[PDB]
């Protein structure tokens, strides 16, 4: 997260860190047994870390739980990031409390101008590299599709939406991949892709979760 602020320990209780020996992606806890992340975050040997603030220190509210199963979207296409969503089932149910809590799926898509919260342990520099140990947060509006249309040479599909700033300096970034964009108490986005980070007139692109609610519920129900 570039140009954000320190969230405060456990103020984002649905935020998870995916760990394969080190943090490599964010994700969102959607019930006591399942996490939603990005398809591009797919790897073998995922440990899900809940209740995290400082990812380098055991502070006492962490729960580490191995994934039993990962399910990349059936139609995920890595060269376009189309359908960039994956579900991860936990080997055991999380113990829910005030620091480890699920986030609701949306009932409808959110409208442009709505304020959302993006969070993660990703890069904090638009040029160069600094990875934070505590969770970072960024308040960011949904932009009109029209506002972001001309921002890339790469295809932008209807399974993607635009969130962030045209003025530059405020954005999600590498290492934020898979993490939440939450708007009015609903998981509307998944950190997916963008051209660099925090560049002028180059906002980020996020998996449009409101298109996936049927697939998510059905997949959870059958697994
Ligand atoms: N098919 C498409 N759309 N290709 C373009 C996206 C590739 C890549 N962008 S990039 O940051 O690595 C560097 C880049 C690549 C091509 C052109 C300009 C700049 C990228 O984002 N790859 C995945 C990735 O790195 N995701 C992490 C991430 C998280 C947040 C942002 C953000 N600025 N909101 C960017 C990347
Ligand atoms: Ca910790």
């Amino acid at each position: 997260i570039v140009g954000g602020y320190t969230c405060g320990a456990n103020t984002v209780p649905y935020q998870v860190s995916l760990n394969s020996g080190y943090h490599f992606c964010g994700g969102s806890l959607i019930n006591s047994q399942w996490v939603v992340s990005a398809a591009h975050c797919y790897k073998s040997g995922i440990q899900v870390r809940l209740g995290e603030d400082n990812i380098n220190v055991v502070e006492g509210n962490e729960q580490f739980i191995s994934a039993s199963k990962s399910i990349v979207h059936p139609s995920y296409n890595s060269e376009t990031y189309n359908n960039d969503i994956m579900l991860i089932k936990l080997k055991s149910a999380a113990s829910l409390n005030s620091r480890v809590a699920s986030i609701s799926l949306p009932t409808s898509c959110a409208s442009a101008g709505t304020q959302c919260l993006i969070s993660g342990w990703g890069n904090t520099k638009s040029s160069g590299t600094s990875y934070p140990d505590v969770l970072k947060c960024l308040k960011a509006p949904i932009l009109s599709d029209s506002s972001c249309k001309s921002a890339s040479s790469f295809i932008i599909t209807s399974n993607m939406f635009c969130v962030g700033y045209l003025e530059g300096g405020k954005d999600a970034c590498q290492g934020d991949s898979g993490g939440p964009v939450v708007c009015s108490g609903k998981l509307q986005g998944i950190v997916s892709w963008g051209e660099g980070c925090a560049q002028k007139n180059k906002p980020g692109f996020y998996t449009k979760v409101c298109n996936y609610v049927s697939w998510i519920k059905q997949t959870i129900a059958s697994n």
